[PDB]
């Protein structure tokens, strides 16, 4: 995260982080005892076996619960940067209560309003390329990007129905790499999104691109 704060225990019950031989890697997000939500480019083709989820703490090294994952399935539809979204399956069932519990997601069809405030979490940079990660989890604040805007930076194609945009036109305040797969939530914590790509980190006009939870509700229900 790029111009953030630290996050407070307990505003993200359902944040977990995602470790990939033993250092950071991403985040996710817990849906329920067993299942969690990331991004399928944090996991697709990936030896499983590499993968550490810890849920109920601030830091990615210590605290909370832990799992090692059961099983990995990506969109059916995941291809370049679109749709790309996985459900984990979790080897140790994590039970809600605590600082821990489980995400409300984003309204099926519903799609993030131009505007309005997000907020996004994770362990990632603190500035685009960095190599030293923050222990303790940052979050930032920042205005949803109409698609089409979304698209003239990025061009027609890159932006699909699947992915919506966030960002300051100004830069400064993004997800970075190691965010990925990571909460964006709306004002009301609802789940809107995961962390999924951009063009570096908090350039100035190049919004964060993330996959977009309303749209990929049918994917996100069937197998949680």
């Amino acid at each position: 995260i790029v111009g953030g704060t630290s996050a407070s225990a307990g505003d993200f019950p359902f944040i977990v982080s995602i470790s990939r031989n033993g250092g950071p890697w991403c985040g996710g997000s817990l849906l329920n005892a067993n299942t969690v939500l990331t991004a399928a480019h944090c996991v697709s083709g990936y030896a499983q076996s590499g993968f550490q989820i810890r849920a109920g703490s601030l830091s990615r090294t210590s605290g909370g619960i832990t799992s090692s994952l059961s099983s990995v399935r990506v969109h059916p539809s995941y291809s370049g940067n679109n749709n790309d979204l996985a459900i984990l399956k979790l080897s140790t069932s994590i039970p809600s209560g605590g600082n821990i519990g489980y995400a409300r997601l984003a309204a099926s069809g519903s799609d993030p309003v131009a505007g309005s405030s997000a907020t996004v979490a994770g362990w990632g940079a603190t500035s685009e390329g960095g190599s030293s990660t923050p222990v303790n989890l940052l979050k930032v604040t920042v205005p949803i990007v109409s698609r089409a805007t979304c698209r003239a930076q990025y061009g027609t194609s890159a932006i699909t129905n699947q992915m919506f945009c966030a960002g300051v036109s100004s830069g400064g305040k993004d997800s970075c790499q190691g965010d990925s797969g990571g909460p964006i939530v709306d004002s009301s914590n609802t789940l809107i999104g995961a962390v999924s790509w951009g063009n570096g980190c908090a350039r100035p006009n190049y919004s964060g691109v993330y996959a977009s939870v309303g749209a990929l509700r049918s994917f996100i229900d069937t197998y949680a």
